[PDB]
């Protein structure tokens, strides 16, 4: 039985003993120690070596990334790439520490338009209408100009064109996963999330990708240069293959929607993950699966029943980047 | 002797308010049991009593305006959209999360599409499959707390407070293998592009069965769209049948021509949309491109702190495009398992004469 | 086991119908319908006789008001008075319907205020400046001109000096609850929740009253006319006596903070209230008792192990008068 | 061919922001860990982020107000506000809910009130007798969903994850009545008019123990205002006492004058608020009758939409008076046993220094 105990300030600011003490202080203090130690789980396991009939299994894919004891998938939700969460996303990705990203279409094309023009901080409360009057695109408490959008229109047309005479002299088969990966190796530049991830052979699988600018820009391509296609079926082929085929798995699961479940019905496909953490505000009490808690994902089989799943119930602008400094970022020099 | 900066903060003097103003004042149950009056009664109640009477005026301003006649060519439109639904005075988009559909709210939602009082359909792979399965094997009521690891010893999926054996889920299986035989088929020996929309028409035809949504859909030729349709059960069937019957595809650019041209060739436009996510963000950007919805409700639970989409406001949406600036659009918070029969009750089913 | 089902519209707008289903449409429309079955079980049982034994115990209390068999606490907190919520509880209480009120300060004198002058309707997004400068309160989406507390201070004042000269003079010992009753009787007005109460011999438990208007008019009033005392202990001693004597009792609280916990606290003198129903929008998460669930107060005693609560998550304001129809409405003949 | 309008609508043209203009972006992981460098990160990162980092700028603004030197008359100051505490340059008042002494935040806030870092205390009930218990007995770790039944029948209550035992409320009875016995005595023999700042005030002198919060808000002169005292185990115990050595009065009305005259013959103050209910509303009606408090911080996660005062914005409390129309508050919506620590750290825990 562990006593309820906060950190001493009488002892000064030691950051990292001020961190350990969240585990003994409570409510949602605790669930992140917790998170703590099932991220740290999953690291661990990642690390240690695949045996023979391990290597054996888990080498059944298609996949161009070299095989580690635990798969990881982290979900975001669009919102987290307009934050600098963004750049703890990078980081990870960067240094091949995750295995399978999945986002929504904002979650694409926000990071690439990064790279041409910055966002801004703002309020909440601005009004809409002398917003849309000067152009500018409300985020939250965050502001985008219209005219990222325009230099993203500049920067993805060219591609498009080219995508379309791949696939049509080629024999390309575009999915979103595949189109994520060329817009990486595009936008070349070692800011961008999508960058590193085809650079490490990291797939991102965004299944309603044409839901925002992206789609935008295909539907006024679409006139000019028609008959673009993007399949999603081959993508969950993709997908759950990367669940089906791994020695263990974790998810780390940052908002709700089609990120949340679409990682969590891919770890059903192997009688579910081995470590989960989800970091969202959303509540329960509606039915949604946005706010269901991890003992509901139990009962589906998307969690395995002796995982010892966690959720933590704050906004991730405030938590992942405490997570990632208290886990993936202690063991970075493995990762290298 | 009582401090007079004191005095002066408290006792403030005030400004008269408009004479427009309306007082609150609730429901009096002196008068009795009066439902219709009671629920007049939230318009001045306040808080999201108030947004509920905000509402049900939103919606039946779309349904207004959606009555009123017009003139024009049925096949330049026809041409422009691709699709053969004529149009209206205003074109209702009507967005749900897949619980919604595991719930109650189903038999709310398939009434609509039955007596063609929406035009667009938006929903998640679950909003879509538990319909149907529906037609096949009831959802049971259970509680949220239900433990998982019992739960799934004894092959019973939780939503919420729901609970869906998992046999509704292989008579699902076999329901499906076969129409799935057919769409590869039509795909590979007569042309058929397919996309989410056209496949989940064909699923409605299929099911052929009047409790089901989408029996009722394509049957009055509304459109339903789902962009990340492989993402639930029916992606888990598609992922199996494909080891069996291989080359299946699922093209998305179509149906995003599709949805946006609906909003592009609209004389008016209204949303109603009901939770967050990519059904909320589907129907408000395709409204974008008409610079914006005329009408819009929103019903959900979400909250705007954390930057989400699914929590944003209505406010949010006009910085976009997504509504008109001149829109009075209004969210309600709350489960609308709670509020949407009763929005239903105030608005399309008062006006059941003229969609007939 | 019951399967879900919604409301056919195909059968017209059979309101009475539509509300029942509730029951099987899932979420909190379940919940809503097991609210009403538990309100439906605290009033049949209200409305059982009380035999000889329970007759003798139940009488063992001080209190003006016929016993009956189950004691029913009904608690608010103060935006549901400034709200039309405030008719739905005069009727309750104009009735006999329920037998202690908690409420807090801001419950008491918005009802008391709305006897002088009306509240407004408005919006959340309303600005703080704009609105000071002219003098107007905002509470949620609704409206409150300054000069209500104006009216409010010209009513209060000489009740205020009778109360000390009546302490003084004649050893009155005033409480919150006493001073409650007094305002009710002085407000001498049927749209008022404490004119019936203290004329239906309902008690009124407030042990924070100062905080809000009548504390403002209190301490102003305190440099001319010095020394009232306000005792807590007493009222502490009348409430838990209410509880502790009952034959059954039942729980409907609107909201959380104080108003919850001090009906929650009284029944567990009792080892626990026999019906329980929450109506709040606050969650669990962050520890707090507002957002705790009924099952909390189960492992504390405040509710028996053998009850059956409910919480509806949701806005009062649209939930409350519902289960009002559905219940006591529909028993109005009985309470008469 | 695209559509002219559709075109128009969505690549509309813009205009350049402020050059006052912050750039979003997130704390660069290939610096290492620099756990200071991370958390000023957060006022570029966005949301509740961004929100956390204008907090840390509100709470050092009180402080570095707080300790500018003033000249004021020792004498009228405390005539007026009957109090022996020396008025400073910002009088700070620290709020929180009673579920936070049940956790570790309990620290936290001791912390603050040992070396004098704020003026005034309000908490509810649990907030006082929790903190004192924990003298006596730990509280523990547990799960939120711990069932009842089964904790009752084992004699632990929950608070939300943690567990409390029934034996501490055996062991806070035992140490309490024989205070209680001396408190009447004084009350009736030595002329003692209690309230509860002064039974708060007596029991930190009582449990003599440098652990607790009230030990040290008595021994520094901070009083604690806590106008519902009656409501938890205290009120039980009061009242199990009463009936073994009846009279004891609590009267709330004079502790309402010595927290309003706190806020009047302030220089500033600031509000550092955490959780709702009444001891949010109470600290602010107090500052309304300055005309409202130049700082202020809300840590909680309250909603505004049900209208209650607890989920209301700060720019609510403008409305009232209850901060200043030209002070910047800030609400940061998250859990306080996540956030007070990092932004004591960030504030009061820096400018050590200044309070020795």
């Amino acid at each position: 039985s562990t006593q309820v105990r906060g950190y001493d300030f009488n002892r000064g600011v030691n950051y990292r003993a001020l961190l350990e003490a969240f585990g003994t202080t409570g409510f949602q203090a605790t669930n992140f120690g917790r998170a703590v130690q099932q991220v740290n789980a999953m690291i661990e396991k990642k690390l240690e070596p695949l045996s023979q009939d391990e290597d054996q299994h888990a080498d059944l894919t298609q996949s161009r990334r070299p095989l580690t004891s635990c798969t990881i998938f982290l979900g975001y939700t669009s919102n987290l790439i307009s934050s600098g969460i963004r750049e703890t996303i990078r980081y990870l990705v960067q240094h091949n520490m995750v295995d399978v990203l999945v986002t929504t279409a904002g979650g694409v094309e926000e990071d690439l338009i990064k790279c041409l023009a910055p966002t801004y901080l703002g309020e909440f409360s601005l009004r809409g209408k002398e917003l849309r009057e000067n152009g500018i695109n409300r985020i939250g408490n965050l502001l985008v100009p219209n005219e990222n959008y325009c230099k993203f229109e500049d920067w993805l047309m060219p591609i498009l064109d080219q995508m379309v005479m791949e696939q049509n002299t080629e024999g390309v088969k575009w999915t979103p996963s595949k189109m994520i990966a060329r817009l990486g190796k595009e936008i070349n530049n070692p800011e961008s999330v999508y960058y590193w991830a085809q650079k490490n052979h990291i797939p991102v699988f965004s299944p309603a990708l044409t839901d925002g600018s992206l789609g935008d820009m295909i539907f006024f391509h679409s006139y000019k240069n028609p008959g673009l296609v993007l399949d999603i079926v081959e993508d969950l082929r993709l997908i759950n293959t990367q669940a089906i085929f791994a020695k263990c798995t974790g998810m780390i699961i940052l908002g709700g929607g089609v990120v949340k479940h679409h990682i969590a019905n891919a770890n059903l496909m192997r009688n579910g993950a081995d470590y989960a953490v989800y970091i969202n505000t959303a509540q329960e009490f509606d039915g949604s699966d946005s706010g269901a808690r991890p003992d509901e994902a139990v009962s589906w089989g998307k969690i395995r029943v002796d995982a010892q799943p966690v959720k933590v119930y704050a906004d991730a602008s405030l938590v992942f980047p405490l997570l990632v400094a208290e886990t993936f970022a202690q063991k970075m020099d493995a990762f290298m």
